[PDB]
């Protein structure tokens, strides 16, 4: 069986729930133990075990409360995760993708060891807001080696992502005028290989500061695909394969993906 499979057998309701079935406590990371970002707080199951380890990314102007609730709702879920601050709020795409890098390896090695027993090295992912998903998506381009990536309403000036293998979700917002799909999130999308892992969603009724506030589909979506990349769950394959790939009013404008999946 799948060594890496946490919680129960999932239903649409639990993945669509204000938390998954673990328990979470945190942890403070202080700017100044917090080396190469801005310092943070990590989300960990209370139940000791190894997960995944994510390390999620604002974007500018932007502190960890933007993206606080989406952290510690995927930690629930089974991962230890981490939202950063960043060195300064004005930082530019390819620098947070260093201090995602940053952020990973403070959980690895310099958190408590309470934080540092529950977590499987072997199985990261990085996610970001924004600037904060153009970050994601050049630190995946660096590290091949993450299980997943996950650039929330990106924003990169640079459109082609054709060498990135890391199984990357990209979630767009049909009404973003900050970070429009049609010049950021679609050309993100559409230039990583068709022979990866990869799916863009695209929320209806959605502006670029959809991912700051609480949203059943952002979480859902989020939880699913780090399920199956960095556990290697096939217990959620069936939400992203084909996905909400009609659409969904209301919820879904728009779902594309390389369905099936290449199972590690
Ligand atoms: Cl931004
Ligand atoms: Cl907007
Ligand atoms: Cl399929
Ligand atoms: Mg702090
Ligand atoms: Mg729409």
């Amino acid at each position: 069986a799948n060594p890496y499979e946490r919680g129960p057998n999932p239903t649409d309701a639990l993945l669509e729930a204000s938390s998954g079935p673990f328990s979470v406590s945190e942890e403070n990371v202080s700017r100044l133990s917090a080396s190469g970002f801005g310092g943070g707080t990590i989300y960990y199951p209370r139940e000791n075990n190894t997960y995944g380890a994510v390390a999620i990314s604002p974007g500018y102007t932007g502190t960890e409360a933007s993206i606080a609730w989406l952290g510690e709702r995927i930690a629930s879920h089974g991962f230890v995760v981490i939202t950063i601050d960043t060195i300064t709020t004005l930082d530019q795409p390819d620098s947070r993708a260093e201090q995602l890098n940053a952020a990973l390896n403070h959980m690895i090695n310099r958190a408590s060891s309470t934080v540092r027993s529950r977590i499987d090295s072997s199985r990261l992912a990085v996610m970001g807001h924004s600037m904060g998903g153009g970050g994601t998506l050049r630190l995946a381009s660096q590290r091949p080696d993450l299980k997943a990536a996950i650039p929330l309403t990106p924003w990169h000036l640079n459109k082609n992502w054709s060498s990135v293998t890391v199984p990357t979700l990209i979630i767009g917002a049909d009404l973003d005028t900050i970070a429009p799909v049609a010049t950021h999130a679609k050309p993100f999308y559409n230039s990583l290989p068709s022979s990866i892992s990869k799916a863009y969603l695209e929320l209806d009724g959605a502006t670029h500061f959809a991912p700051n506030i609480p949203n059943k589909i952002i979480g859902k979506y989020s939880v699913a695909w780090l399920k199956r990349f960095v556990d290697n769950d096939t217990r959620y394959t069936q939400f992203l394969c084909p996905g909400p790939r009609d659409g969904l009013f209301g919820e879904v404008e728009e779902y594309r993906s390389t369905c099936p999946f290449a199972l590690e």
